[PDB]
């Protein structure tokens, strides 16, 4: 129901052609839809604290997730909520109690100001690779859609060298 | 219920500092919230055709809007819809019939593939300026907040020159 973890993320923007080629190299054919419902204050408090708050709806699950700065990478706090809980946070200015609330209070985020600001859809596939999780995302934003490759690892040094070598292996330039 | 118009609108991205200064400059105090709910096919058909399809929720009003290329700026087709019509489009992905649908069919969009992809909150202020309308936008996207100045004009040539001139006076670089 609730988990925390420290995660380090690398990300690279790729063309469709690069994306398809990399998918083919890893036998990625099926993608899973997810929708991210994001929150912020009118003053952008969370962005100011290098942090992000969202409810992810993926298959049957809603997960309230906070990402904040760690000494390196991010401290993630995840809390599975009900559909009714998720709807309530989107409709009204209440955040459910529990671990995410507790972290937001330590961050000194004016919790009552948090408002549901928007949403976006991602078609996602993951594979385990080297020190971590290689993620293939195709996301649909307001104006445009992107292809992205992410790599989530627990060891920064080796994770970074591994991601960079994978990109060079496939002739994909670094685009941050 | 239904209108069309050719809209000629220049846009420039600005920083938060530039934005606040420009607002003070123009005595812009009160902003109006809107939420845009955007639609696209998995193959990005709208975007490939220079177009966009969105339901705008502002105050108590919902407007289905298609923007498409014209010889100058964009041709917009707006259709006022009820809240329930709005929600059924979002939950079922079926676009209601009428002028937007008619235009979509002429563009040759595979309309049955259109899906609800996401939403975005924009805060907007306006003021009349040199025979045009100056628009101040602050939008809250998935992990950033974006500031824009826009200028809606009647004539492309002179509107351009007056927008570029405004930007120059406030030492705002051109950023499209
Ligand atoms: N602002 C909102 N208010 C109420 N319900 C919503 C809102 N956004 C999404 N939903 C609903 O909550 C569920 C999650 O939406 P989604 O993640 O967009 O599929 C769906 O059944 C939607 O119909
Ligand atoms: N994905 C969705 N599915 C069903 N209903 C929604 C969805 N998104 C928004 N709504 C509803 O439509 C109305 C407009 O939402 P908003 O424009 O997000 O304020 C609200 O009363 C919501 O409960």
């Amino acid at each position: 129901a609730m988990t925390q973890e420290i995660e380090i993320e690398f990300k690279n923007i790729v063309t469709e052609e690069e994306f398809h080629a990399l998918c083919k190299s890893f036998s990625i054919e099926v993608f899973t839809k997810q929708v991210n419902h994001y929150f912020e204050t009118p003053n952008s408090s969370l962005k100011e604290a290098g942090s992000a708050l969202r409810i992810r709806h993926k298959g049957e699950t809603y997960t309230l997730t906070l990402k904040q700065p760690a000494e390196v990478g991010l401290l993630e706090t995840h809390q599975v909520v009900t559909e009714n809980e998720a709807k309530m946070m989107m409709e009204t200015n209440v955040i459910i109690s529990g671990a995410v609330m507790n972290q937001l209070c330590k961050l000194q985020i004016p919790v009552s100001a948090l408002t549901y600001m928007g949403s976006l859809t991602t078609e996602r596939a993951e594979t385990l690779f080297e020190g971590g999780t290689l993620v293939f995302d195709h996301s649909f934003y307001y104006n445009h859609d992107d292809y992205e490759i992410e790599f989530e690892v627990q060891d920064e040094e080796t994770g970074k060298a591994a991601f960079i070598h994978l990109l060079k292996q496939h002739n994909i330039p670094i685009r941050h």
